C-alpha cells in the first residue's frame, strides 16, 4: 500500500492519454519522437500536489503523496505512451497500408498482396500479444545490471534526484544546499534550452550545429552542440565510458568512414543516396551492432555460465515461465492476423528476443542513448531476406516491430526501474504500474491513432500529415528481400572484424588484473558514435573533464554536489522538451535559423 | 625621481614606434582604427620586467620597477601613437592629395587648387603647432573633473586597477582574493574575445550582431553584442547613467528616427544615401551635438560662474598663459602651410577648443565613448560653409583636424590622468611624460605615415591602401562648401529643440533637492546612443543590472570586487585587441561568418 493508488491511477492515465496524442501526431507529421520521460515526472507532482492542495482547500483529508507515488505515477504513464512510438504507429505499422504500398512504386518483393489495412480490433490484438512479452524479461535483468552492474542510468539517476528533491522537506547541513544547487542550474538549462529554440529554425542551424573546431570538422560530426543533457550525462558517467565513446567517434568518423567513403564508385554503387543499406549506412548498422553483438554476447553468456556453475554446485524461473506462455500466445496469434508471417519467424524472434534486450539495456546504462531502432531496422532486414518476394515486404515490417518493441521497452524501463532503486519503490509495485501503464497504452494508443487516421489523411507526401519514415521502412523491407548480396563490399568482413574486436577487449578486461583492468575500452560505449557523430562523444568528454577539474578543485564538494548539478543539466533540457513539443504541435515554428557560412 | 627614467623612455618609444605602425597601416587599409590604450600598459610591464630581470640574470641591479613607473611608461607611449590616428593621417590630411581630388570628381567646392602633397617638413610643423594646445588645456581639466566632478573613467579605472595589480604583492585578506577574482574573469574575457574572433569574417555577421530580441529589434540597433567591454564599463557606472543611456536610445531608435525616416521623401531627398548630411544623418549628428552643447555649455559656464564669484570675493592661469602662446603660434604658422585657411578661422577654432574638449572630456567621464570624430565632422562641415566654393574644401579639412586633435586629444588622456590618480602617480610627471610623448609622436607618425606613403599607392579604392575615410571626409568637405540649407527639413529646429531640452534638464538637476535629483535623467548620457545603436545602451543597462542583483544577494562582497570583475572583462577584451589587429596586420581573415536569417 501507499504506492498503488486510485488517484495515481486516475492520473497516470490522464498523463498516458495526453502524451500519447502528442507523440502520436508528432510522429505522424514529422516523426521525430521527443523523449519526454523527464517530463512525465514533473507533471505527475503538480497533477497530484494540485489535487491534494484542492482537497485540502475545500477541507478534504486524503492520504500524504510521498516520492514512491509519484515514481509509480511516472511509471505507469511512460508505458502507457511508449507503446505509441515504441509499438511502430508511425513508423512500421503505417508501411503496411495501401497508401505506403503505392507510394513505394513497382519494385521486386513488393507484390501487391503485401498491404494491410489499420483496424482497432487486430492492433489492439498484436499490441497485447507482444507488449506483454518485454516485460517479463525485466524482473531478471533488473538484478543483475541495476544492483550487480551497478550501471548508471544518466536518465534514471536525474529524474530519480529530481523526485526525491520534490519530496525531500528534510533541514540538514548538505540536503539544502542539494536543492539550491540544483534549483539553480535546472533554470538555467531550462531558460538555454528555451533561448536555443528561436535560433533553430532551419535545418542544420543553430546552437545545435555549431562549429566549434571549424566547418570541415563539423562535417565530419565533430563539432561540439550545446546540448546540457549530453554534458549533465557525461558528469555522473564513469571516465573510462566518456574515454571509450571519444575513441569510438575517432576510429570511425575520423579513420573508417573517411577511408571507406573513398571507394564509393567501387565498392558499392554512387547512384543510390547514403543512409541506406546499400550504400555505406551498412557499414554503419553493421559494425555498430558487431561491436554491441560481440560485447553482449560474452556478458550475457558468461552470466548464463555463472547460472548454471552456481546451480550445477548446488522468482527467477517464474518470470521466464510467463514469459514462455506469452512467447507461445503470440506465436498462435499473430501468424492468424499476417499469412506472411509465418509461426517459426515468431519464435526465433522471441528466442533472440531476450539476448538483443540484455544488449540494448546494458548498453542504455551506460551512454544513455537507447539503440533499440537499430536494431528493428537490422531485424527488420535480416527477416524480410528470409523470405523470398513473395511475402517478404510483411514479414520484414510484422518481425522487425517485435524486435524493436521489446528491445526499446526493455531500455525504456530499465531506466525507470533506476528511479525505483534510488527512491526506495517496491519492485513488485513498480512491476504492477508497468503491467497497467502497458495495458492501457495497448488500448490508447490504438484509438488515438485510428482517430487521427479516420479523421485526416495520413501517409500523403504533399500534406501537413506526412509521414517520412512509414515510407523509408517501407524502401527497408523492399530492399531487404534480396539477400545479404545488397550490402557493399567487405562490409560483413569488416564487421566480421569488430566482432572479433569487441569480444577480444571484452575478455581482455576480465582477465587481466583490476589494476590494468580500469584502462581498457569498452566496446559498446565506442559503438554509439558510430550511427550518431562525434558531437555526443565531445559532449560526454567535457562533462568529465568538468568532474576532473572540480573533483581535483574540490575533492569534498564535488563528491555529492555533481549528481545534483548533473541531473538539473539534464533535466532542464528535459523539461523544454514538453513546451516545444505542443509549440510544434500547434504548428508554431522557430523564427530565425542562425547558419554558418565559410566567409563566403 | 622614480617615475621619469631613461628606461622608461626608451621602453615608451619602442611602443609607440610599433602601436604607430598597426595604427598607421590599418588606418590606410580598412579605417576601423583600434583602441590599443589597455595592450600599451600590459606590454609597458612586460617589457620593464623583462628588462629588470635580463639584468637580474647577468647580474646587473637596477632600480625597482614601481607602479607610478609603469603608469609613466604607458601614459608617454598612448600620446605617442595616439597622433597616428587623432592627427587624421588616414581621414583628414590624407583627404588633401590630389589622388583623394580625383576621386571627389567635379563638383562644386572642389576647384582645381584645394590639393595637398603630403610632405615630412609641413606635416611634422603642422602637428607641433597643433598638438601642444590639447596639453595645456588638460591641466585646468584635471581638477575639475578627476577629483572635483569624480567621474569615473572605465578605460582609465581598468588600466589603473591592472597596473595595481601587477604591482601589488601584498598578502592581504582582500587583496588575494582581488587578484585572483581580476584573473578568472579577465581569462575568461580574453578566450571569450578571442573564441569570437573565428565567427565574424563578414559583414553584420558573430555573436556582436547577434538578434537576442529578433531581426525586427536587430534593424533598429536593439540587440544584444556580447561586448564585455560595455558590460563591464556599465557595472563601475552609477544607475543613473546606464538608465539615461538606456532612455536616449528608445528616444532616437525607437521613436524620433521611425517617425523622421517616414519623411524620406518630403523632408529630405530620397535619392542620396543615409549615413550622410543631406539625408538622415544631418538628424543623428546635429540633435546628438544639441544634446551634448545643451549641457556642457551649462557646466562650462557654471564652472566660469562659480570661479568668477570666488575672485570677486577675494598653476591655473599658468596653463591657460601657456596655451595662448601656442594658439598664436598656430595662427601665424598654419594659414602659411595652407593660403586657404585664413588667420581668424584658426582664432575661433582655438577659442572654441577648450568648450568642445571640456564636453567630449566630460562625456568620456560617463559612458566611457570618445565622440571627437562627431566633433571633427561637425567642425569641418560649419568651416567648410564658412567659405565659398574657393578655398572652402581645404578649409574645412585643415579647420576640422585642429578640432578633431585637440578634442580627442583631451578624451584620450584624461583617462590617462584618471589611472594615475588610482595609481598615486604624481601629475607634474604626467604632464612630463604627455609632453615627450606627443613630441615624439608629431615624428615618428609623419616619418612613419610616409614610408607607407613612398614605399606603395595609397589611396587607390581597388587595391589593397584603400583608404575609404580619405574620400568619404573629402566629399564631407564638398558637401559643406553648401551652406546649412542642404540640411534636411527641420533638422535645426529639432535640434534646437533639444538643446532646450538638454538646457532644462541641466538646470532641473541642480535645483531640485538631492532627494529628486538622482533620477534625473543626463542629456549627454542620452546623446551616446543617437550615433551609436542601441546595443550599446543595453549592455550598459545589463551591467548595473548585474551590479544591481550582485548588491542585494551580497552587499558585503560586491563593495571591492565589482571594480575587480567590471576591470577583468574591460582589460581581457582590450588586451585581445592587439592580437586582433596583428592578425588584421598579416591579411588574416576570420574564417567562418555566423549569419542569422528570417527562417528563409
Ligand atoms: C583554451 C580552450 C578554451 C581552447 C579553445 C578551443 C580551440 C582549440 C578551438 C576554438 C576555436 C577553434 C577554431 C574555430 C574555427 C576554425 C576555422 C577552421 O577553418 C575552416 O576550415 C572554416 C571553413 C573554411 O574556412 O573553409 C580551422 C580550424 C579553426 C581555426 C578552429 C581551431 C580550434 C579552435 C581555435
Ligand atoms: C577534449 C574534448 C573536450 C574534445 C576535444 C576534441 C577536439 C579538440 C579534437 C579531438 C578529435 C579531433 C578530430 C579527429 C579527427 C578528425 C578527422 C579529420 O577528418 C578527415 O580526415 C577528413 C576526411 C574527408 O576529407 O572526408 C578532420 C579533423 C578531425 C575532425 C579532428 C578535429 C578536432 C577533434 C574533434
Ligand atoms: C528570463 C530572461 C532570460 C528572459 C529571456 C529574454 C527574452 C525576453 C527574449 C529572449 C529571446 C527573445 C525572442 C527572440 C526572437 C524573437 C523572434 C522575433 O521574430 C522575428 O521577427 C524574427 C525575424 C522574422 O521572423 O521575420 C520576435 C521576437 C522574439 C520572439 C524574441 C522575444 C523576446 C525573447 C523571448
Ligand atoms: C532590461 C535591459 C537589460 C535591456 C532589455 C531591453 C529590451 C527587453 C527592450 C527594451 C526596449 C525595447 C525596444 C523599444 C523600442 C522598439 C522600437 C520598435 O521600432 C519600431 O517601432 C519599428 C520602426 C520601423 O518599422 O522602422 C521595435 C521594438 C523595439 C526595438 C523594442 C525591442 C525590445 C527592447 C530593446
Amino acid at each position: 500500500q501507499d504506492e498503488l493508488t486510485v488517484r495515481g491511477l486516475v492520473a497516470a492515465l490522464l498523463i498516458g492519454f495526453i502524451y500519447t496524442v502528442i507523440v502520436m501526431k508528432i510522429a505522424l507529421t514529422t516523426g521525430l519522437v521527443p523523449t519526454l520521460n523527464v517530463s512525465a515526472a514533473l507533471l505527475s507532482f503538480l497533477a497530484l500536489r494540485g489535487w491534494t492542495r484542492l482537497l485540502e482547500r475545500f477541507g478534504v483529508v486524503s492520504r500524504p503523496f510521498t516520492r514512491q507515488e509519484n515514481t509509480i505515477v511516472q511509471t505507469c504513464g511512460v508505458a502507457c505512451y511508449t507503446i505509441a512510438f515504441a509499438g511502430g504507429f508511425g513508423s512500421t505499422l503505417l508501411g503496411l497500408n495501401k497508401k505506403t504500398y503505392e507510394l513505394a512504386g513497382d519494385s521486386p518483393g513488393n507484390v501487391p498482396g503485401s498491404w494491410k489495412e489499420p483496424g482497432i480490433g487486430w492492433m489492439t490484438g498484436f499490441l497485447l500479444a507482444c507488449s506483454f512479452g518485454g516485460l517479463l524479461t525485466l524482473i531478471p535483468l533488473r538484478q543483475v545490471l541495476v544492483v550487480d552492474y551497478k550501471l548508471v542510468y544518466p536518465s534514471g539517476t536525474a529524474t530519480a534526484i529530481l523526485i526525491n528533491g520534490f519530496h525531500t522537506d528534510q533541514g540538514d547541513k548538505n540536503s539544502r544546499k542539494q536543492i539550491r544547487g540544483f534549483l539553480k542550474y535546472f533554470g538555467g538549462s531550462f531558460l538555454w534550452s528555451f533561448f536555443q529554440w528561436f535560433y533553430t529554425g532551419g535545418d542544420a542551424c543553430g546552437f545545435v550545429q555549431f562549429p566549434t573546431f571549424g566547418l570541415k570538422a563539423w562535417k565530419q560530426t565533430f563539432y561540439f552542440d550545446f546540448s546540457m543533457t549530453y554534458v549533465g550525462a557525461g558528469m555522473i558517467c564513469p571516465h573510462i565510458v566518456n574515454i571509450s565513446t571519444l575513441l569510438g567517434a575517432i576510429i570511425s568518423w575520423g579513420i573508417m568512414w573517411p577511408l571507406i567513403s573513398k571507394n564509393k564508385g567501387d565498392w558499392y554503387p554512387a547512384k543510390v543516396p547514403e543512409s541506406s543499406m546499400k550504400s555505406l549506412y551498412g557499414y554503419k548498422a553493421f559494425i555498430c551492432i558487431a561491436l554491441i553483438m560481440g560485447d553482449g554476447m560474452y556478458h550475457f553468456i558468461k552470466i548464463v555460465g555463472i547460472t548454471a556453475m552456481s546451480m550445477y554446485r548446488q522468482p527467477s524461473w517464474m518470470a521466464y515461465a510467463g514469459y514462455a506462455l506469452f512467447s507461445v500466445l503470440a506465436v498462435v496469434t499473430i501468424p492468424v492476423m499476417f499469412k506472411q508471417v509465418k509461426w517459426y519467424y515468431v519464435v526465433i524472434a522471441y528466442v533472440v528476443a531476450p539476448m538483443l534486450g540484455f544488449a540494448n539495456s546494458y548498453g542504455t546504462g551506460l551512454t544513455d542513448i537507447n539503440m533499440g531502432y537499430n536494431y528493428g531496422k537490422i531485424a527488420l532486414f535480416v527477416f524480410a531476406g528470409w523470405a523470398g518476394k513473395e511475402n517478404g515486404v510483411i514479414a520484414g515490417l510484422v518481425a522487425g516491430t517485435l524486435v524493436k518493441q521489446l528491445v526499446l521497452i526493455s531500455a525504456d524501463l530499465m531506466q525507470d526501474f533506476k528511479t525505483s532503486y534510488l527512491t526506495q519503490t517496491s519492485p513488485k509495485s513498480m512491476m504492477i504500474a508497468q503491467v497497467v501503464g502497458t495495458a492501457m497504452g495497448c488500448i490508447v494508443s490504438p484509438l488515438t491513432f485510428m482517430l487521427f487516421y479516420k479523421a485526416f489523411d495520413i501517409g500523403n507526401p504533399d500534406g501537413t500529415w506526412k509521414a517520412p519514415y512509414a515510407l523509408i521502412y517501407r524502401n527497408m523491407a523492399i530492399l531487404g528481400v534480396e539477400g545479404f548480396s545488397v550490402l557493399p563490399k567487405y562490409c560483413i568482413v569488416i564487421s566480421g572484424g569488430f566482432f572479433a574486436f569487441a569480444a577480444i577487449l571484452s575478455i581482455t578486461r576480465d582477465v587481466m588484473p583490476h589494476k590494468y583492468a580500469k584502462y581498457v575500452p569498452l566496446p559498446m560505449a565506442m559503438a554509439v558514435p558510430f550511427l550518431v557523430g562525434g558531437s555526443f562523444a565531445i559532449d560526454m568528454c567535457l562533462g568529465s573533464l568538468i568532474v576532473f577539474a572540480w573533483t581535483k578543485i574540490n575533492k569534498k564538494e564535488a563528491g555529492f554536489m555533481v549528481p545534483a548539478v548533473a541531473s538539473a543539466l539534464i533535466c532542464g533540457d528535459g523539461i523544454w522538451t514538453f513546451p516545444a513539443s505542443i509549440l510544434a504541435l500547434a504548428k508554431i515554428k522557430p523564427p530565425i535559423c542562425m547558419k554558418f557560412l565559410p566567409a563566403a
